[PDB]
């Protein structure tokens, strides 16, 4: 809207090909840069200058990709798109969650008095940018947690639910992207779509619906770009 | 020559206590602040080095290592610092040279990967065999990495059962190894023990982090004379 800040160069990150393929196919003559085991596609998409990033899976790869995206291309914000596992009551496959904030669910330095999920020298949560959140809303909103585990065992899900009763979904990169953006002081947002639901044949669900999750998340991003 | 030479050496430590001696023996270092990390360039014990203060944990170490590699392109990366000891005959102040790094907290085994193996990565990140030999001339084996301070009994027991040959744990080594794998750069992790599994690890850590970080860094300084 008129009173909102502007974002002239948009960085977009997805972990897997299934999460970036559609977005890439809608870019105009994209340049490709291979670096650090990641890929960066530079060009125009839905009327915006963007750098689309295929990061690889997990906290470390996401961190590499985001570091290089920021240091080499300096976008004005970062949007993470992709798939996630649903925890909240009324989530179904393909449903979209917009993160108001990211936390790590597997970080534990509580022995030194940090909150569960809080990394030393870091805030306990990484809030997504107030403008980006509202733009996504205009196109559920809440906490998504990140960890380097694919969560499908009853004990793991129960513990995560106990540590984070308000967690709506789980995935493997969003809070790493948020921490890197915090360290560079760059606005970010995470949008994810459910490829599987906690407790419900999650391996087979993920294999079957990763592509529809990646698609629904990417469609949201395309509409967001239309409004930035 | 035909010698296995590393001309520009990256060195990375998580905390001020792990890098302070190294920096203090550098000849008029230049300082750069980027991505929440610090990079000091200069000469040290005769060698061209970039010393990096990364911060704690996998994400911070990954940022630090990826910036170090892309902006400075060292010929090898050596990680130094403190760790928690699991091996039977390990004690406060003992040094461990990593043969390879693994993650103890990564679990995508539902998709067929080994325990500790992240999807799209190798199960383990072997340290460069030349760097290992140099370090030895100045225990050798597996160190595991996770984003947790391992002191609760059930967590120590799970890690021991998952990785029976794990000698020690810390919070950055395998991330550094993964980034170096992603960039194809040789690396090595060297740690000194600030605490031992099962033995008042919080108080031990606070009391021994300074001297353990110094001990590890002193190995590194020895190494740089022979590289
Ligand atoms: N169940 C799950 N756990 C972790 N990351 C996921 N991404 C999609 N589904 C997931
Ligand atoms: N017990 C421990 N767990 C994790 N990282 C450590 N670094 C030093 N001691 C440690």
């Amino acid at each position: 809207g008129a009173m909102d800040p502007e974002f002239m160069k948009v960085g977009i990150i997805g972990a897997m090909e299934q999460e970036v393929a559609l977005l890439r196919s809608q870019m105009s003559n994209p340049t490709t840069l291979q670096l650090g085991g990641c890929e960066f596609y530079q060009g125009t998409l839905a009327g915006k200058e963007v750098i689309l990033t295929r990061s690889g899976i997990g906290k470390v790869a996401a961190s590499v990709a985001t570091s290089l995206l920021l240091e080499k291309f300096a976008p004005d914000c970062v949007i993470n798109t992709g798939s996630a596992g649903g925890f909240a009551q009324d989530l179904h496959i393909g449903d979209v969650v917009i993160a108001s904030e990211m936390r790590f669910h597997d970080v534990d330095v509580t022995a030194f008095g940090y909150e569960m999920g809080q990394m030393a020298q870091q805030p306990a949560a990484f809030p997504c940018d107030e403008t980006l959140i509202a733009v996504a809303q205009d196109c559920k909103v809440g906490l998504i947690c990140t960890g380097d585990q694919f969560m499908c065992k009853p004990d793991a899900i129960a513990k995560a639910r106990a540590d984070f009763p308000q967690m709506l979904a789980v995935e493997m990169e969003g809070a790493a992207i948020g921490q890197v953006c915090h360290m560079f002081k760059v606005p970010y947002l995470v949008v994810r779509a459910m490829s599987d639901i906690a407790g419900k044949e999650q391996v087979e669900s993920f294999d079957a619906f990763i592509e529809v999750a990646g698609k629904h998340s990417a469609e949201v991003i395309i509409k967001m770009l239309g409004k930035l």
